[PDB]
């Protein structure tokens, strides 16, 4: 959009901060007055010494002094309190805007991308709404008198000053371009530069493992010489913008001055003597104007892709119906679903019903699109074609926070984090549970037997994503921490991959007990544990090819009976 | 350690950009030097005015101008290449350590602290290394120069002033510690941000499943708020530490202003006049020092903070022995394992010969150590008790990077690049491989028949650690990248966890053609895909419990006999 309507809304941000501000520059102004206070009290000392008591004057010193102490202490105090409060407004507002992003913004984006945002973009608007604010209003306002008093000595000498006026908004217009599209550049080559450090690091042991230290040392290398070349550029161009505002000044002044010595016939000292006095203040000013231009643009650059974020569409959250407990009946009609941006067909047209207290089976050779089915119950991706319904209300009517209260999920990809193992387990809704409930969930998970066996126990910290782990003990610290939600609706995604098959005994004769009370959705690639369901869906290609029971699919001799044995 | 060691080792890394800041003081010389002729040539102009040709003034303004502003550009120019080389050189620096860190400091360090690191500590060095340097070396000739020139006009008045710079010495040196100390803890917040951020970017899924957004959103805004606070604290002890220092200096004028009127007497004006004149210059170089204390402590702790990683210690390389290709021929001989800063022993006394073409399958229950002794082949983690011999060569005689290159892994842990299908699966050592080697290498790995159906075939990108696509065709997608490396040693770690049975089928007849020119070491817990192996351990508490193939297993009735069915 435009630069100004970005400016003004980055203003908004500052409005709380308004009454810190204003003292902020009433310190900034005692400080000011100060000086010419001290040195005008020095020279009368001065004068006294070479010639009705002066005595008192060395008093004065320490007051004077004390009091420009006060001054300088509000300014810098509570310019800081703006710069610091507007900084952490931004980062919150970013973060939280991260709860609520859809699934597919994550998996389009690099996490690099996301981390430089809330760490560098925040800092490069702190100087374009607070030190840039103070010099346009002070420098702005005296180029202004300026010129006001100088059209009153003599108008017409006036006429060349006010003939450059239009070089120099062409000339900061087309600097202020540049700017931005520099300021743009530079926050998307530190986006670069964060991303490729947070994925070697993530990736590490595939680094060191099929070697690739020189292909990463070079990938670095270049990102960070294009982050370099780029914020040198911009100071190229800043540091002859300066001096390029300053040679036109002087060449307006040369020519004014030529005019005075053919004018000076009809006039003496005292008109054209203060008109050049005059108008030699003008440089100063401009060249502050000047080295503030490219703080202004570089905010304005960073605040757009802020707002970028801030702007993106959250996941859709229209429905009003909340339920304190459901049934538990799920039921799915004529569902079909593509993934965003893609043309290929995930699922053509399911049609199960699961009534509660009942398993359906989810089976079929990889691909076939079982985590997708199972990943529109909780609405991470949104379906258009068919209805999904939940104690026959269309998931789409309920509120997210709600709907995902009534489902726990055990995703294929276990994820933990960086806490003690109670934590994992009691996390988020559950949070704060008695420590006999924790314990109880983890015996149903099998897991209760080598967390004992931990140095501190329950306290014992995993490690980053659980890799002080094993594979099947990550994968049990999973199901527990389901089991410990309850929730009428259970769906378990290949819960027993890592796991041998004492495990999965243990933990297959342990959801017998929880069978009554909950209705349970299970994709399982081991067939084994699944012999036992209601109903078990064969799914091949996104279609629902064979239903039934094990011993009915058993004896239809099709794609059950050939993955079976 | 101490302050000025860390500053003076920082300052070699300014050593190459000597050069570039001589050019810089130079053009900054340059600049000053234009402002006296600038106001005595216009007050020249100025006199001839009210009163042998000053026709050539204008032009000479024009000259000058244009001398200024090529001091000016210089200066800028030049002063922001030493600061953006010394930046890069330190992030350079910084991520070429990263990859040859060992296994356990990235198990025990969360991401975002390493992120962090790299990106905001190093910004937090220019200032102390370009900006300070200038300030204090002219401010400290200054104050010499000024000290000395009252200690020659009179040296009893100047021991009133000699009596204050012990206490400025003492104020000093407290404000440099308070700022050393604030500083380290603003980093190590800044640290706890990024880390919140990364950890709740990298599990949304489970954030968004098991509710916790409120958590999330308190333990940011706590991060957030720690970090302003401390950031506040830094700000407000400088701003109350500068103008203390400007007080004790006027208290020092004020006493000295007090000695002279009773020192009147036998003297008059020119000599304590001057005397008043000249101690008046001090107070603004000990307040332009007073502002570079801050920014010297703040670097200073950047740059320990920084040389705490560079200094650490990496993976143990002493290994001489360099081999193009080895026979493949492993062996374990009593090996005894314990993971660093553990007492729990995970290998008790391993022994296996593993011939070359030979399979040698290891089972067992979860957390028997089958991956712990997997990942000391690799030298992972370095072991000490026992010797692991490769064609008859111990593993640590080796050099790192030529020992794991013959060696092929497929960890239980699939990572996969933000890269396309074709760069994953040939990357590193075997990267610019031609497209027919890696079709044939996808082809074993069951891979080709879904990487043709995608849309842009071996071309298309995978996204976030392979997020687009299955669980199934990332295993695979890791299958086929090491097949693609060859080497006399292939490890499979659970490589076909994610698989149905046709699946499992088609790889498993798949690599019975690479048996002959290679030694496999599989790690499995489907039984299924192990029955064709020339010797099986199962292992059990980090025991070998039993040995020997099949039949002989299955006669014998121990823990194979029950994990098989
Ligand atoms: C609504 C906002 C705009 C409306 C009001 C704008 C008018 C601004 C009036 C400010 C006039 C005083 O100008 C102010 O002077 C002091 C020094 O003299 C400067 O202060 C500067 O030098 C001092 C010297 O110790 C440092 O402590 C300080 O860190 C530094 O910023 C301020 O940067 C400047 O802003
Ligand atoms: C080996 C290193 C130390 C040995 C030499 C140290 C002596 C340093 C001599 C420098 C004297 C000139 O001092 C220099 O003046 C100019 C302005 O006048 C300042 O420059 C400052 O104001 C100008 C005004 O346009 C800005 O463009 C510039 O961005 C800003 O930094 C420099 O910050 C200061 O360093
Ligand atoms: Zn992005
Ligand atoms: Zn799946
Ligand atoms: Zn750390
Ligand atoms: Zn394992």
């Amino acid at each position: 959009p435009s630069s100004l309507k970005i400016y003004f809304r980055l203003l908004g941000y500052v409005k709380p901060y308004i009454g810190m501000f204003l003292l902020s520059i009433v310190g900034f102004l005692i400080f000011a007055s100060t000086q010419p206070m001290l040195a005008g009290i020095l020279k009368y000392f001065v004068d006294g010494l070479s010639n009705h008591l002066v005595y008192a004057v060395p008093l004065l010193i320490i007051l004077i002094a004390a009091w420009q102490g006060l001054g300088s202490f509000l300014g810098n105090f509570f310019l800081a309190k703006v710069s610091l409060g507007l900084v952490h407004d931004l980062r919150v507002a970013l973060f939280n805007k991260l709860l609520v992003l859809p699934n597919r913004y994550f998996d389009t984006h690099s996490s690099g991308h996301l981390i430089s945002r809330i760490t560098f973009n925040v800092t490069m608007v702190t100087g374009a709404a607070t030190d840039a604010i103070k010099v346009v209003i002070r420098e702005g306002l005296t180029v202004v008198f300026l010129f006001l008093y100088l059209l009153w000595m003599n108008w017409k000498l006036t006429l060349v000053m006010l003939a450059i006026l239009p070089v120099i908004a062409v000339m900061v217009t087309t600097a202020s371009r540049k700017f931005r599209k520099q300021s743009k550049k530079i926050q998307v080559a530190m986006g670069d530069v964060t991303h490729v450090a947070s994925e070697t690091i993530q990736g590490y042991r595939v680094v060191r493992s099929f070697g690739g230290e020189a292909y990463e040392e070079k990938r670095f290398l270049d990102a960070s010489q294009s982050n370099t070349d780029k914020q040198l550029r911009m100071t190229k161009t800043g540091a002859v913008y300066t001096p390029m505002l300053q040679l036109v000044i002087y060449v307006a002044m040369a020519i004014l001055m030529f005019l005075v010595l053919w004018l000076r016939g009809d006039a003496s000292a005292g008109d054209l003597v203060a008109y050049i006095t005059a108008a030699g203040l003008l440089p100063k000013p401009i060249r502050q104007l000047s080295e503030v231009s490219s703080t202004v643009q570089r905010g304005v650059a960073g605040a757009e892709s802020i707002f970028e974020q801030l702007d993106e569409a959250a996941e859709e959250d229209q429905g009003t119906v909340e339920k304190e407990r459901v049934s538990g009946r799920l039921e799915v009609r004529n569902l079909s679903f593509r993934y965003p941006g893609t043309d290929k067909q995930v699922l053509d047209d399911i049609s199960f019903i699961a009534e509660p207290g009942q398993m359906i089976a989810l089976v079929g050779r990889s691909g076939s699109g079982k985590s997708t089915l199972a990943n529109l119950v909780p609405r991470f991706y949104q379906h258009n074609d068919g209805k999904i319904l939940l104690d026959g209300v269309e998931v789409e009517d309920y509120r997210l926070r709600n709907l995902r209260r009534h489902i726990a999920l055990v995703t294929q990809q276990v994820t933990l984090f960086n806490d003690s193992v109670a934590n994992n387990i009691a996390y988020g809704d559950l949070a704060g549970a008695p420590r006999e409930e924790i314990e109880r969930a983890a015996k149903a998970a099998n897991a209760k037997e080598f967390i004992d066996n931990l140095p501190q126990g329950f306290d014992t910290e995993v490690g980053e994503n659980g890799v002080l782990l094993s594979g099947g003990q990550r994968q049990r610290l999973a199901i527990a921490r389901a089991l410990l939600k309850d929730a009428p609706l259970l769906i378990l995604d290949e819960a027993t991959s890592a796991l041998d098959t004492e495990s999965e005994r243990h933990i297959q004769a342990a959801l017998d007990e929880v069978m009554k009370g909950r209705t349970t959705l299970v994709i399982a690639h081991r067939l084994s544990t699944i012999e036992k369901a209601d109903l078990i869906l064969v799914m091949d290609q996104g279609q629902i090819v064979e239903r039934g029971s094990h011993a009915e699919l058993l004896a239809q001799n099709g794609h059950y009976a050939r993955l079976h044995a």
